[PDB]
RNA sequence: CUGAUAACUUCACGGCGGGCUUGAUGUCCGCGUCUACCUGGUGAACUGCCGAGUAGGUAG
């Protein structure tokens, strides 16, 4: 929503740090991606990564979609040991609310304190012309645009892109919380007349 | 069968010093409140004597 006509607030560099992490609508790019990804590779480990993009590139930044999740079991008790990436099942009357009424794209990474700097390149949002989602869903095909920094930035060789294609095939259905043992809030209610249900 | 069960935040602490609000000021003119008017004691606590005695004691 903040395009290249007003992409420079000219105060300091908090705009990229604000627009990477989701609490707000996102910025749209067309071909000016080299302004972002020469900082993005140098976020971990500005026109310096051009012989060392190919290090810290094996599986570390790729593995952080498995720990990326839709729903957060660490609120407000952080020792929970989960990952939940499944939206809902059902629809409501209109006076009630849920996380179904609003678009599911603000998902992020909650696993570790030392791997905070590894949630880049696969958890953020681009918003090209609408249907705003994350990067792991729209990058599962062969013919894809905006690949100028794949044909030009020659440090990124073609040996691990197919692993990123085949590793993120099906992940929208995996749910695994384990109640033995953690700090998970668990509750019981009568759903039927006799058969209670211990939901969470 | 309650986002389940459990869950002692606390110790010390000097906002003080100084300060001329004043000057002047015509509220007045006029003005018919009037008419009418039963609070009643049914008959109802008497007749005498003494006291010089509107005071005081008696008999019935």
């Amino acid at each position: 929503l903040k395009e290249l006509i007003a992409s420079n607030p000219d105060d300091l560099t908090t705009e990229l740090k604000r627009a990477f992490r989701p609490l707000t609508p996102h910025i749209a790019i067309d071909g000016n991606e080299l302004d972002a990804l020469t900082i993005l590779v140098n976020l971990t480990d500005a026109k310096c990564k051009q012989k060392l993009r190919d290090e810290k590139w094996w599986a570390s930044c790729i593995n952080c979609v498995n720990y990326r999740q839709s729903h957060n079991p660490k609120f407000p008790d952080i020792r929970s040991e989960g990952v939940i990436r499944t939206q809902a099942l059902g629809e409501l009357p209109s006076f009630l609310l849920s996380s179904s009424k609003i678009p599911p794209y603000h998902w992020s990474y909650s696993h570790d304190s030392k791997y905070v700097n590894k949630s880049a390149f696969l958890t953020n949002e681009f918003c090209w012309d609408g249907e705003i989602s994350c990067l792991g869903e729209l990058l599962k095909d062969a013919d894809h645009p905006l690949w100028n920094t794949l044909k030009k930035l020659g440090c990124s060789q073609k040996t691990c892109k197919a692993m990123a294609k085949q590793l993120a095939d099906i992940t929208l259905t995996t749910i695994n919380v384990t109640l033995a043992p953690n700090y998970l809030t668990q509750i019981s209610l009568p759903d039927s007349d006799t058969s209670y249900i211990s939901l969470s």
